[PDB]
């Protein structure tokens, strides 16, 4: 609350450094007490102002040199390190853990540098405050031009904060899916929505809803057409010919020639409004997990089954198909599956998971 008090909770590591507010305002009173309560008594406090801004202005031009330095030290340790990348970048991520402490430590630095600076400012406008209300003479005007101008935290530092952020961009771009959300059920299953082409996700499984004919089309099928081309093509009528019509809910698994995916996992969801549409999209889904777990599989990736031409509200195929999950793993203690991608497309629906998500499993 006091002028001293709220000066007490500064860095105590540089506390000499900092404004002398206490020696300030005794000098003001103790000369007060003196000259029966003048322009030589002015010059002599101004003197004494003059050489605690020299010792903040010189600690704060100290501690600006100290972390550009550090910034163009570790600037040439990123550049030496991307020049020495040769056809296999292997162990990046210590690399980068040893660049990400040294940059959090100037990221702290700045972030005391800041604090010291506006306490000061505060401190100086204060005790001119302070001076104008003890003393008949006015310093307001002189002291907040001379401040807000040329102040003790330079404008560079905002370059200097894009920089820092631009080499920890190197470290995190030069390391490495991107995942907008988990959900870890208490059997440890990964539940995670991803915005991408589900054809481009490296998931042990892709599902491709399909129909009964196995027909390639739609969002799903389109893109996985698109990029596993014919030796994907020709795998799914393989299949097709193998198995023979896919049943309501029924899932078969085709090779992911061509995908990053190595298998597909054909489903036909029910259509909304079946008599037990609900109860056959859950087997749906698990009729996908269980044909990932035939196959050893720690991964797969889902699409909004059911939500497309199948006509399921987004957010009853969302709970269902959760709800399916939740009780696939609770049912399952041999599944080999860690990861369960949703891989959506529209916010929407993102949205409509990433909040049917934290419904599984939910606390205060």
């Amino acid at each position: 609350k006091f002028g001293e008090h709220l000066s007490k909770s500064l860095i105590r590591q540089y506390s000499y450094y900092y404004i002398s507010y206490d020696d300030l305002k005794t000098e003001l009173e103790d000369n007060l007490s003196k000259n029966n309560g003048t322009q030589e008594l002015e010059t002599d406090f101004l003197e004494s102002l003059e050489i605690e801004l020299d010792k903040v202005y010189t600690f704060c031009k100290v501690k600006h040199s100290e972390v550009f330095r550090r910034v163009k030290e570790v600037q040439e340790q990123v550049q030496h390190t991307v020049r020495l990348l040769d056809s296999n970048n292997p162990p990046t991520q210590l690399d980068f853990e040893i660049l990400e402490e040294e940059l959090s430590d100037i990221i702290a630095d700045v972030h005391d540098l800041a604090k010291f600076s506006r306490l000061n400012y505060t401190g100086f406008q204060k005790i001119i405050k302070k001076h104008d209300k003890k003393t008949g003479f006015i310093l307001k005007p002189v002291f907040q031009v001379r401040l807000d101008s040329k102040p003790f935290f330079k404008e560079n530092y905002d370059e200097l904060v894009v920089k820092i952020s631009q080499l920890y961009d190197i470290a995190r771009t030069s390391g490495a899916f991107t995942v907008l959300s988990t959900k870890s059920l208490f059997l440890g299953q990964k539940l995670q929505v991803v915005q991408a082409d589900i054809a481009s996700i490296d998931s042990d499984a892709v599902v491709h809803p399909t129909n009964t004919d196995f027909y390639i089309g739609g969002e799903v099928g389109n893109t996985l057409e698109k990029k596993g081309g014919k030796e994907f093509v020709e795998a799914v009528l393989e299949l097709r010919k193998k198995n023979g019509p896919l049943e309501v809910a029924g899932a078969a698994v085709s090779a992911g020639h061509g995908l990053p995916a190595k298998f597909v996992i054909h489903c036909n969801s029910p259509v909304w409004g079946a008599d037990k549409c609900e109860e056959l999209l859950e087997k749906t889904v698990k009729n996908c997990l269980a044909l990932a777990d035939d196959k050893k599989l720690k991964s797969i990736a889902f699409p909004s089954i059911g939500s497309g031409r199948n006509g399921f509200p987004k957010q009853t195929a969302a709970q269902l198909i959760l709800k399916a999950i939740s009780s696939y793993f609770v049912s399952t203690m041999s599944s080999s599956i860690k990861t369960v991608y949703f891989v959506l497309f529209d916010s929407e629906s993102i949205g409509i998971y990433v909040q049917e998500m934290a419904k599984l499993e939910h606390h205060h």
